[PDB]
């Protein structure tokens, strides 16, 4: 490894990256890893009484609908969030318009569930921007099929947590997810995949200067790329149980739109 006029663009990229994560995402995982430790104070949610003084005091039917359709907003909140994020991405307006509504489609799901991690731990999650954490068994006591919900979510999380990156790790790695070439209906894959490299370039250099700890981590990560997409895939799955089973659930027309071509 050398530093050279190409790794010399490859920081400049990910600084760049990084300060755009931070205007775009409210809570990074920063944040997020403080207040679950205390060193910072969020209303718990472990029961249902707690559930319901919890409604009252957080500044955010059936419960178990309530809470799968709070999960919803928060979803379709989070895409814009992504959204805006995406388009910091050298390279990425300049990408016909269809690809770029393409790119986002399949990959905002995988982005999501990367970016929960950061706000979980083996009890529970962080929620409305750290004003609440509801627990892992509270959301297990949802009758079926919600108490089967999450739980891939936090086993995966639990996992991902272990490799310990922080937010400029993240980064990256978000935007390396964006730019799949491989993603069904894309007009011109070339320079997608042209940006792609870039990133995983930057993102190989980024874990090595960031990580000196350990020389596994890049492959190691880009394994985690396939858990995710595993994960959306079983997800969907189980929300077609949903709609099989139970005709008192609407889901939100936007997510409506990205779950049509994820069947
Ligand atoms: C558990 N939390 C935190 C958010 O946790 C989430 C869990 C799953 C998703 C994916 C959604 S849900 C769906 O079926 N399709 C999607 O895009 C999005 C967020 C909340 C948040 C608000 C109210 C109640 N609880």
């Amino acid at each position: 490894m050398q530093l050279n006029p190409e790794s010399a663009d490859l920081r400049a990229l990910a600084k760049h990256l990084y300060d755009s994560y931070i205007k775009s995402f409210p809570l990074t995982k920063a944040k997020a890893r403080a207040i679950l430790t205390g060193k910072t104070s969020p209303f718990v949610i472990y029961d249902m009484n707690s559930l319901m003084m919890g409604e009252d005091k957080i500044k955010f039917k059936e419960v178990a609908i309530r809470i799968f359709q709070g999960c919803q907003f928060r979803s379709v909140e989070a895409v814009q969030e992504i959204t805006e994020y995406a388009k910091s991405i050298p390279g990425f307006v300049n990408l016909d318009l269809n690809d770029q509504v393409t790119l986002l489609k399949y990959g905002v799901h995988e982005i999501i569930y990367t970016m929960l991690a950061s706000l979980m731990n083996k009890d529970g999650v962080l929620i409305s921007e750290g004003q609440g954490f509801m627990t892992r068994e509270f959301l297990k006591s949802l009758r079926k099929p919600f108490g089967d919900f999450m739980e891939p979510k936090f086993e995966f999380a639990v996992k991902f947590n272990a490799l310990e990156l922080d937010d400029s790790d993240l980064a990256i790695f978000i935007a390396v997810i964006i730019l799949s070439g491989d993603r069904p209906g894309l007009l011109n894959v070339k320079p997608i995949e042209d940006i792609q490299d870039n990133l995983l370039q930057a993102l190989e250099l980024q874990l090595k200067l960031n990580h000196p700890e350990s020389s596994q981590l890049f492959a190691k990560l880009l394994q985690k790329m396939t858990d995710l997409r595993q994960i959306v895939t079983e997800h969907v799955q189980l929300l077609q149980v949903i709609k099989k089973t139970e005709t008192d659930m609407s889901l939100h027309p936007l997510l409506q739109e990205i779950y049509k071509d994820l069947y």
